Order: C-alpha cells, then structure tokens, then sequence
C-alpha cells in the first residue's frame, strides 16, 4: 500500500470522508439544486438513450468535478509518481462498476413493457403485429451494446491497473533487494505474492463495492414493486411483504448456506497440510535410502486418507443445503406471487420483472459467500509481505 | 490405467462395443419386446412418480443385467484388485449421470402445464384457485427432492471413486520407489500429478458423456416442439426450423467463440514461461550477490510486462465475442418465436419450455469444449506419468 498509494493512512480515509460529503450533498438534499438550474426534465427513458440524458449527464459532471477536486488535493499534497493510476485510475474503476449496474437496472426496467406485450399477443391472435416486437428487441440491443463496449473496456483497464500495482511494488522491492535477499522464502514473495496480492485485492474491492451498489439500485425498485404484491401466500397481508421476503430468502444464500460450510476451509487446510507432510517424507526419500520407509509411508498415506474422507463427508452436508436451495429458488420467486397472480393485480411484465430483481439482489448477498475466498486470501498474503 | 482398470487395452474398448450391442438391442427393437411382456404402461407421468413407472424400472433391470453380465465376464477372466471400483464403480457413475439428465427432462416437461396455468390465471382474475397452484409446485418439489438426494450421493461417490484411483496408483508406485527414486521430480509426481490426473480425468469423462446424453435427451423433444413453430422470423417457413436454428446458434458458443479464443491457451503459456524465468533469475540472485544486478532483472521483467500486455489485448477480443453472445442469447430464444407468438399457435407454456431446451442444448456444446480443455490438460499430466516409468521399462 505504501507504494502505489499516496499515504494510505489519510488516503482511504479522506476518500471515504469525501464520498460521504458528496453523497450527502446529492442523496440527502441538493442534487435537485443543480438539476433545477440546468432545467433537467427529471424523467428517464427505458431506452438506451437514458445514459446520455440530461439527468444522467448531470451526475457525470458532478462525479468528474468531485474526483477532480479530490485529485488536485493529492496532486499537490504528497506526490507519489503513481497518482494517475492510484487515484484517478481507481476512480474510473469505481465509476464503471456503478455504470455497469445502471445497465442492469435498465434491462430490468425493460422486462415490464416487453413481457406485457407478449401477454397481450398470447391472449388474442394477431392483436399485435410482428413489427411491434422488433422495435422492442431493437431497444434491448441498444442497452446490450453499451454493456458490451463498457464491460470489455472495464476488464481491459482493470487488468493494467492491477499490473501497474505489481510494477509499482517490484520497483520498491528491487530497490531494496540488497537487504531483502537473505530473507527466506524470497523469489515468490517478490515473484508470486505480488500478483496474488494485487489481483485478489482488486477482485474483492470491486466485488464488495458492487454488492453495495446493486443493493442500493435494486432495493428501491423492489419497494416500488411491492405495491403490486399486497398479499403473501401463507402469512397474508404484510407491509412491504415482497422486499421483506426477498431479503430473508436472499440471506439464506449466505446465512444457513455459510454456517453449514464454515468448517470446509478448516478441513481444506488440514488436507493440504498432510499433503505437504507426504511431500516432505517423499523428497527426503529421493536423496537417501533411509526415510520413505515402506512401513513409514504407509503411515503418512493413512493420514491423508482419513483427512480426505472427512472432507468428503462434510462436503456432503454442504451439497444438500446448496443444491436444495438452488432447486427451491427456481420456484420461490414465483411462489410469493401466487396470491397476486390469481387476483389479477400482477401482469406478466411485473411477474418477470419481480423475478429478475430477486436474482440481482441474490447476487448481491452472493458476494459474501462467494467472495469469502478473497477476504481470507487477502490476509493470507498481506501477512507474508 | 493398468493399475486400476483390468487390462485397459481391451476392457476400456470392449465396454464401448458392449454398449452398442446393448443399445441396438434396446433402441432398435428389443426394448418393445421386453416392454410388451409384463405389460408396461407406455405412457410416462410428469410427476415424480415417473422414475418408478413400469416404463423405467424395466430399464433399470436391463442396465443391471447388462452391466452385471459385462462385469461377470471380467471378474472371471483377468481378475483385478480394484474390480468393483473400476467396473461397477464406473458403471454407477455413468448411470447416475444419465439419471440426472432424465431429471432435467422431467422439470422441462413440467414447464408446459405450470406456465399454461399461469397464462390462464393472468388472462382472467379468479379463473384459477390458489390450491391449484400449490399442486403444480407440489409435483416440482417431488422431482427436485429426487434431484438433490441423487446429486449429493453422486458427488460423494465420484469423490471416493477418484481417490480409489489415487490409492491404486500409489500402491503401484510404492514398492517400486527403489527404482523410481532417482527420477527428477519423483516426489511431486507421486503426490500431486497422480491426484490431478484422476481428479481431472473424471471431469472430462463425465462432462463428455453428459454432453452426449443431454443431446440425445433434448434433441427429440426439441424436434417434437418444432411442430408448434412452423415459421421463423426472417427465413420464413423452414422444415425443422427451430432445431436447425437452435443447433447453429449453439455452435456459436463452440465456433466463433472458440476460434477467437484459440490463441489464449497458447499465449498464456508464454506468460508463465517468462514468469518462471523471472523466478529462476531471482533464486540464483538470492544465493549469489552478483547474480541479480540492477540490469538483467530490469530487462527480464520488461519481458514479463511486454508479454502480459499482449494477453490483455488479445483477451479483449475474446471478451467482445463472449459477452455479446451472452447478451444476445437472452433474447434470441424469444426472437425465433416472434412469428409464432403473434400467430397464436404457441402458448406461454411452450414458450418457456422451448426457451429452457435452448439452455440445456447450449450447455451440451459447452460441455464438449470443457471436455476438450480437460483432455488437453490431461495430456499435459499424462506425459509426466507416461515418462515416469523410465526405470521399470
Ligand atoms: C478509492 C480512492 C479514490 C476514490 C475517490 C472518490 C471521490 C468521490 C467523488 C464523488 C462520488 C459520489 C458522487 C455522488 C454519488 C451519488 O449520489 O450516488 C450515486 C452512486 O454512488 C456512487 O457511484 C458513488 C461511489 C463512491 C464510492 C466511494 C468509495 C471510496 C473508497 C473505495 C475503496 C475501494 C448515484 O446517485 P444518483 O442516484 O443521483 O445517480 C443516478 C441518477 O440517475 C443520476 O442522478
Ligand atoms: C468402464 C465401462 C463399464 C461398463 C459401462 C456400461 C456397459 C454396459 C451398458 C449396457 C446398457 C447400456 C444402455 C442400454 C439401454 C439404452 O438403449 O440406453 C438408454 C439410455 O442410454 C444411455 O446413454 C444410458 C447409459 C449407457 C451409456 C453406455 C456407455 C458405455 C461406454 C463407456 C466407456 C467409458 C467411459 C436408452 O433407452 P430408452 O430411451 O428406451 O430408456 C430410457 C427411457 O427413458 C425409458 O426406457
């Protein structure tokens, strides 16, 4: 961190403070202030033309100015020679991660008009025309084309960004190679731990910040869709019944599913430990006739057998919870809507829009169980350095 | 292979010959001969009672007798230490892989009645009742409960199955360690390469055999569903137009997508080559103070940087093709059905059933590419094991 980041003690803190000041000036007052001055309409089209509308273009100017003010503060205070990749570089990655969420809510808002058109078509033959369907696909391809261009440039940029981190650290380590040479375990602390640190930290950083963004974007649309689901199957009418049930079910994908699988990383460590122990007796067996004695290697293999057999049995418990959850998840999204489907309040557009937002919110809490590898791996690497 | 399978030269081939004889006696007659006896039923329920209907469990008897006859031939001729795991163990994995395909077909056939009920409900309020919906989701949980209890026992068995392969190899390499001692890297090949061989070979073995089964199971239903889609969007009426368009689009995940990404495995190798060269230069500089120097390590790292940069640029081409395919695939399944949706010849149930078939068939061709990748990885591992026998022969 000391390399590739200007003073990480006050950086990552002045950034977080500045983010809250900018957000409070936008989402808790203000925001409409600049929008009213410029005369923004305040309406957002479902088409791909939303991304260059006046409402969105205001945010782009605000983001650049706020980052520009933040950059100019650090571009004079403590220059670091990696500013344009450390401060400006990560600002683009945060912004692009937010933009790729707005394309997600754009297609989600597109299912409501598209599938309401399918429902109209199936109810009566030739009530709609074929030319009406093509202009609905032609709108989705506008959003999809934007997502394709931004996503490929996002992965292209972030891959250099993590590589400029290795270039920065190796520049610092090599300049002190005369003292760091004698340290045991080198030539992988500088050759293998540099990438596995930068690559995994960025992966955790974007994934964690993507979870917050996709919850901020998709919880409000669940709330505004909860007006069309007044009642739930078994518990009857409950205020905000849809979002409360959506949150609780989504936690099951990272709660009970993670509780039963918390012992798996512990058992995995023991298996690789006994594998390394088997290696140690095997490597000494090559150089000498003694060691790797056939009575002895039988002991080490009987020790790796039992540790694998215990992992297989414990992973069976995790498989039952995970597989059953996925199978039920195919119909739980539709299960909640049964008292509303029968009542005629929900149309086909909302039924597939509500089903879609369930997956996106589920993919948010997925960034706890699925990212758990990165959270523990970051500390597994930062301790060596 | 010789340490686990009995005479892999013939058994691993005679099994394929025996399968064709058993299949020809089943799918080209004979199956009706044994179904005519005992009456059978002919029809198949959509419920979870599908898997013990008279149509199926006669096939279970046929499978057991055929593998039992095949195994009995190899248990009398050329006996082996790992007979039950190598022959009966492999046969169960093949059968369970087939069974989970029939579970996927069962839920796919369940979409037609369920979604035709949703379409009925949305067209007129209170034309359906809530209890009518609970019965439809009731029969799905019956199939899902069968799926989970067989899938977890499948992974439990196959994980033990690959370990009996590793146990088999070590029992053969040990007691020969006195001759294999002097080979370079013998320790890591007897520990790491003997596990990554069995672990990845089964991944290729089941994925390749899963792709064939899910194509054999889902192409006929796709052809049957093609009667409800007489016309295609642009090309007009085409015989079997749905399945022809489904296959061509599914090959796009193995054609254009694979062609642009063919250079990636080759380009990745050079990256790890230069990176291992960097490690090699560092280790020699760790022992000798004059080996690293401010030059050389600067120059050789510049070869690491200039080689990664060509991977990022080339992977950008693969991203455009892959991401665009996935984005379009969200609506291409519905694009073909547009002239049929407007014509009223299709319902909501068939629209979801046809769309679901596209995903399963697409995953079949996905399984073939992953099978090829696992096979080429296996060759990278099999060469080490093939060469390891230097001293034995
Ligand atoms: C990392 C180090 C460098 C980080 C530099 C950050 C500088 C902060 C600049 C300002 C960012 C916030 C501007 C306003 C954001 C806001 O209001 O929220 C938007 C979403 O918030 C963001 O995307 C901001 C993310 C900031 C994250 C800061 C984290 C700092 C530390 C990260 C460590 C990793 C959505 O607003 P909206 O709904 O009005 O926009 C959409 C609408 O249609 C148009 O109005
Ligand atoms: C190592 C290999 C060990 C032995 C492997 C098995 C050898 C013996 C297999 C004999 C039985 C094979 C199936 C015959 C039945 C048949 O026709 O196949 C059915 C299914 O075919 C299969 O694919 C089943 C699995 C057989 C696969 C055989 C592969 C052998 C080669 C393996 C080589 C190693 C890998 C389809 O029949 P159906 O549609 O009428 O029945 C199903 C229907 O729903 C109700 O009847």
């Amino acid at each position: 961190f000391k390399s590739f980041f200007p003073k990480p003690g006050t950086f990552f803190l002045s950034a977080f403070v500045w983010a809250l000041i900018a957000v409070i000036f936008w989402q808790a007052g203000g925001g409409d202030w600049v929008a009213r001055i410029t005369g923004a309409s305040g309406q957002i089209p479902i088409s791909a033309a939303r991304f260059w509308s006046l409402d969105f273009l205001i945010f782009y100017a605000y983001y650049i100015v706020c980052v520009g003010l933040f950059a100019l503060f650090w571009f004079i205070y403590s220059p670091h020679r990696w500013q344009y990749w450390s401060i400006l570089g990560t600002a683009l990655i945060i912004f692009v991660t937010w933009f790729l969420v707005e394309v997600g809510v754009a297609v989600n808002a597109w299912y409501a008009p598209f599938y309401d058109l399918i429902q109209t078509a199936l109810s009566s033959p030739h009530k709609v025309t074929i030319e009406q369907f093509y202009r609905e696909v032609g709108v989705f391809l506008g959003i999809a084309l934007i997502a394709v261009v931004i996503s490929v440039l996002n992965n292209f940029f972030v891959s250099h960004y993590v590589f400029r981190w290795r270039t920065a650290m190796n520049e610092y380590y090599m300049a002190n190679w005369q003292q760091l040479r004698h340290i045991e375990g080198a030539a992988q602390r500088v050759q293998e731990d540099t990438m596995r640190f930068a690559s995994t930290l960025e992966n955790m950083g974007v994934s964690f910040i993507n979870a917050i963004m996709t919850l901020i974007a998709f919880l409000p649309v669940l709330v505004t869709l909860s007006a069309h689901v007044p009642e739930l199957p078994i518990i009857g009418h409950i205020p905000y019944g849809l979002v409360i049930a959506a949150i609780v079910w989504s936690l099951m994908g990272t709660g009970l599913l993670a509780v039963v699988g918390i012992k798996l990383p512990g058992l995995e460590f023991k298996n690789q430990r006994v594998e390394a122990a088997y290696r140690k007796e095997l490597v000494y067996g090559e150089d000498d006739a003694t060691r790797a004695t056939p009575p002895t290697v039988r002991e080490l293999f009987s020790a790796v057998r039992k540790n694998y057999f215990r992992l297989y049995f414990h992973y069976m418990y995790f498989n039952i919870a995970r597989i059953l959850y996925l199978q039920v998840d195919n119909v739980f999204g539709l299960f909640l809507l049964f008292p509303s489907i029968v009542a005629g309040t929900i149309t086909l557009g909302l039924m597939t829009q509500i089903t879609n937002v369930f997956g996106q919110v589920r993919g948010a809490f997925q960034y706890l169980i699925n990212s758990w590898t990165t959270l523990v791996e970051l500390m597994s690497i930062y301790k060596r350095l």
